[PDB]
């Protein structure tokens, strides 16, 4: 409850976010549906982190209200680690687009076009991180390391979410 349904309109939000990713609407319709089908779960993981605060033990839901079981524990270790980097909203958005365009390539027909879009987003992320965190370049590396982590959480818990919310 009070979090079940909270992730239904969130799916609608990912679709709209993707549409705003420069170049996304150039990929085949086939590839756009597949990136969203495969990556929506990983983007939602990042969005959750963004609505968490281990610095105050508060978890805010896209729904509004604020509060403080083994996926939920993973979502906390994940969120704490990511929240540690102290990214700005702009970095957070760019990173989320990288996550979406980094999704499982199994159902993708034009991988070259998807890798080309990921490259463009990756280069901007690194460029944007170096500028806002000149002495913390490593922040960029830590973010890439999270891609394999999110793919595992996905492989393991997507079903217990991508089902009736």
């Amino acid at each position: 409850e009070e979090f079940s349904m909270s992730f239904t309109p969130a799916v609608k939000e990912v679709v709209e976010f993707a549409k705003r990713i420069p170049g996304f609407r150039d990929l085949s319709q086939h590839d756009q549906v597949n990136l969203l089908k495969a990556g929506t779960f990983e983007v939602l993981m990042v969005r959750f982190a963004s609505l968490f605060d281990a610095k105050e033990r508060t978890v805010t839901f896209l729904s509004g209200k604020k509060y403080s079981g083994d996926l939920l524990n993973s979502m906390f270790e994940f969120s704490e680690k990511l929240n540690a980097l102290q990214l700005s909203d702009e970095e957070m958005s760019l990173f989320t687009a990288v996550v979406l365009v980094s999704a499982d390539r199994s159902g993708i027909e034009n991988v070259n076009s998807v890798e080309a879009l990921q490259e463009t987003l990756i280069r901007a992320l690194r460029t944007l991180i170096m500028k806002n965190h000149p002495n913390e370049a490593s922040i960029f590396t830590k973010l890439l390391l999270k891609l394999p982590d999110l793919r595992s959480l996905n492989n393991m818990h997507s079903e217990e979410l991508l089902a009736f919310k």
